[PDB]
C-alpha cells in the first residue's frame, strides 16, 4: 500500500499514574483506527493520499502535564488535531491552550457537560446520554427501585458536577440522596465511606460511583469485604469504568453491579463483533473493548471524514466540516451535532460473572446530546450551537 | 510480511496474570516473551535435525489466582502438550504449579526473583535467589544507606515469598547485630495499609529501613499512603523493594518512589550496548513510553535459554532439553549468565537508588556474577544444603 505523503496527529493520554489503568487502552485503540485507515490507503486531500503518523505524549495523570504536552503538540509538532484526555480536570487544563492557540482537541470520555468549546469535539456521553437514564433505571427498574442513593466520587469537577445533576434529578423523581463523599484522585482510604454507606443504607440501595482511575480497585474489593454486595441489596452504578477496568479489578468484585454506556462489548452486531475481534487480533485474545475505547476509535474516523469533506487538514475548516458528519460506529450510527458532541444510543448493563455487560435496557433511537444540563438550575434553558454565529457556546432557548 | 522460510512450527505456553492484582507486574512479561519469540523467528526460528521451526505460543491468563495457574498448567501440559511453559510470578502461583509439572514430568520456566528453598527437576529459574538480591540489599541498607545502623521494619504480602524472604532477612540482620522492630503482612491485593503505617512511625520514630516484599498493585496504595504519612526519604525513611522495578515504579508514579531502593540483576540504567539494545527494541515494538526491568529481562532470557537448550539437545523433548539446559551461557541484557546445576543462573548484583524519572542509579555492583544459592545459607533449616541436578549422587537437596 503506497502513500503520496504523511500527516502527523497528536495522541495525549495517561500511560503512567492513577489514570493509566483507564487511558492506556485508548492509545491502543487510537492506533488501531490509524492502522486501519492507513491499510485502506490513508487520508485523501486534494488528489493525494496521506499516511497518518502520530506522536504519543504521556499526560502522566497530571493536569499541568496535559497542558504542557498540548502546547508541545500544537506549537512544536504542528499537529492538525490531538486525540486526548480522560479526567474533566485534564480537559479543563487543556481547554485554554486549544482555545488561545485556536487548535483542536478530540476528547473521548463520558463527562458532566456544562461545556461547549469551539476548539473541542466530544465522543463521550453527556449526562442525558449516561447518568440521567441510569438514575431513572436504578430508581424505577433495578432491584433497588425506590431505595435511597449514596453518591461517592473522585474530588474534582466531573464527579462533583455529575452528583449536582443527580441530586436535582433524584428530587424531580421524588427519590432520596442519603450521602455524598469525595476522595482525592488515587486515594485508597475508602473505609470511612464504607461505614457511612452501611449506616445510611441499612436495607441496601443505590451507590452512584464516579471514582476515576485505579482507586476503583480498592473501592470494589473493600465494599465486597464489608458485605456491601448485591446479595445484601447494594447495587453500584459506575460511570467512569467499563470492561477494561472490570477485567483488571477482577469480575468477582463487579458481578451484579451496573454501568451506563453507549457502547458495550456484548452488543451483538457485525460492527460490534468486528471491533472486538480486530482489537484481540492486534493486542491478544485476553483484550477487551469498551465505551471509552469505542469513543476514542470513533474520534479518528470522524476526523478523517471531516478532513476528506473539508478537502484540507486545516483545523479551522475541519472543525466547521465536522458538524453533520455521520459514521457507522461499533455502537451503531453516530452523528456530530452543532454542539460538537455526538448522538448515541444509550445502554444500561448488569455486569456478569465474566466481566461483560448484560444489556437490560437500550434507547429506541440515538439520544441527541445536551451539554448544558436540563436538570441543574444554573444551566437549564441554555444550549450550544456552533453552526449559527448568533447562538454559539451558551445561548438561552 | 516476511520472506523467512520455516519447515514447521513448535507451540510453547505462556502463563501470566493479565487480569487481577498481579497484572500490574506480569502483563509486561508476556510483551517481553513475545519480543524474544519474534526476534528468534525473524532470525530463522529454532533448528532441529535439519528443520527450521517457527515458535508459536498459547497465552493463558493465570488471573492472579493460584488454582487457575494449576488448571491452565494442566491444560497446556495434557491437552496442548507444549514442550515448555514460560510463566508464573508469585511463589504462591509457582507452588500451585510445581506438583503439576513434576507429576506430568513437564517443564516450567519461571523468571521472578524469589525466596529459593526449592530445586524442582521440572523448573528452571532466571530470577534472583536471596544471595543474588535480599542478602546484598540487607548489607547495603544496614552498612551504606542513609539509614545505616537504624532498625529494620518488614512489610509484605501474606504468602510463602515474603514470609520466607523475611525469615532470611531476620537471620541476616541478627548476624550483623542489627534490630528488626516490626514484621506485618497484608493479604495479596489488600489496600488497608494505615494500621501498618501507624506501627512504622511508632517503631521507627526518626526513620530507618523498610523492607518491602509487597507483590502486585497493593504497592500503589502503600507508596501513596506512606508519603502522606511522612514516611519519606526526607524524614529518614528508606524502602528497599524486592518485587517491584521500573514497570511498577512508572505505573505508581516516580514522585512516590524517588529516593527509595531496589536490588536486581538487570536495571534499565545499565550502560552497555546489550542493555541499550534491549530497551530500544522494547520501545520500538510497544511504544516510546515503555520501560524494561529485571522481571522482563529474566523472562526474555528464559526464551533464549530454552532455544539454546533445544538446539544443544537436538530435540524439543523437555526431558532432554532440561538435561541440556545446565551449563548454557547467554549474552543477556544484564551481562553474561550461565545456567547452573541447581537450574538457576549466575547473575551480577546491582543495588539501585530510584531517581526522579523512576530509573535506578546503580550505587553498588558485584565485581563478578554471583552463583545462586537456592538452599539459603542464613536460614538454619537450609544451611549446609545445596542442589545439583548434573550429578546423580546429589540432586534436589543434599548435605555439602
Ligand atoms: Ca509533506
Ligand atoms: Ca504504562
Ligand atoms: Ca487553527
Ligand atoms: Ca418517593
Ligand atoms: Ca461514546
Ligand atoms: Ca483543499
Ligand atoms: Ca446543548
Ligand atoms: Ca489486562
Ligand atoms: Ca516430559
Ligand atoms: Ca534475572
Ligand atoms: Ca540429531
Ligand atoms: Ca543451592
Ligand atoms: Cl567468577
Amino acid at each position: 500500500v503506497e502513500y503520496d505523503d504523511s500527516v502527523t496527529v497528536g495522541i495525549l493520554h495517561s500511560l503512567t499514574g492513577t489514570m493509566a489503568i483507564s487511558e492506556s487502552t485508548l492509545v491502543d485503540t487510537e492506533k488501531m483506527a490509524i492502522d486501519e485507515i492507513n491499510a485502506a490507503g490513508g487520508v485523501e486531500v486534494d488528489g493525494k493520499k496521506y499516511k497518518i503518523e502520530y506522536i504519543v505524549e504521556d499526560g502522566a495523570s497530571d493536569w499541568p502535564t496535559f497542558a504542557e504536552k498540548s502546547k508541545k503538540l500544537i506549537d512544536q509538532d504542528k499537529v492538525p488535531v490531538v486525540f486526548g484526555g480522560w479526567t474533566s480536570a485534564s480537559r479543563k487544563a487543556m481547554l485554554p491552550v486549544y482555545e488561545s492557540k485556536e487548535a483542536f482537541l478530540y476528547y473521548p470520555i463520558q463527562y458532566e457537560g456544562q461545556e461547549c468549546s469551539k476548539n473541542i469535539f466530544y465522543t463521550g456521553a453527556t449526562p442525558n446520554q449516561q447518568s440521567e437514564p441510569a438514575t431513572s433505571y436504578m430508581f424505577e427498574k433495578s432491584p433497588a427501585a425506590g431505595k435511597p442513593f449514596y453518591l461517592v466520587g473522585s474530588d474534582y469537577v466531573f464527579p462533583r458536577t455529575s452528583n449536582t445533576i443527580t441530586k436535582e434529578q433524584v428530587k424531580s423523581l421524588g427519590g432520596e440522596v442519603v450521602g455524598e463523599d469525595y476522595l482525592p484522585l488515587g486515594n485508597t482510604e475508602v473505609a470511612p465511606i464504607i461505614a457511612k454507606i452501611k449506616a445510611a443504607l441499612p436495607d441496601g440501595g443505590v451507590i452512584i460511583n464516579t471514582l476515576n482511575g485505579d482507586q476503583n480497585v480498592a473501592f470494589f474489593k473493600q465494599i465486597q469485604d464489608a458485605g456491601i454486595t448485591p446479595e445484601n441489596g447494594y447495587y453500584v452504578m459506575s460511570y467512569s469504568i467499563a470492561e477494561e477496568e472490570i477485567s483488571t479489578i477482577g469480575p468477582e468484585f463487579l458481578e451484579g453491579h451496573y454501568g451506563a454506556w453507549n457502547y458495550m462489548m456484548s452488543i451483538d452486531t457485525p460492527a460490534s463483533k468486528k471491533f472486538a475481534a480486530d482489537f484481540k487480533a492486534k493486542y491478544g485474545d485476553d483484550r477487551v473493548v469498551a465505551d471509552p475505547q469505542e469513543s476514542a476509535y470513533n474520534m479518528v474516523y470522524l476526523w478523517k471524514k471531516a478532513v476528506e469533506k473539508a478537502g484540507t487538514f486545516d483545523d479551522d475548516k475541519v472543525r466547521e466540516a465536522l458538524i453533520g458528519i455521520k459514521f457507522d460506529a461499533p455502537q451503531g450510527p453516530i452523528e456530530v451535532r452543532p454542539n460538537h458532541h455526538i448522538s448515541q444510543i444509550v445502554r444500561i448493563g448488569e455486569i456478569t460473572s465474566d466481566g461483560q455487560f448484560k444489556i437490560v435496557e437500550e434507547s429506541d433511537y440515538p439520544i441527541d446530546p445536551q451539554t448544558w444540563n436540563q436538570f441543574e438550575p444554573t444551566s437549564k434553558g441554555f444550549a450550544c450551537d456552533w453552526s449559527d454565529p448568533s447562538k454559539g457556546e451558551k445561548y438561552k432557548l
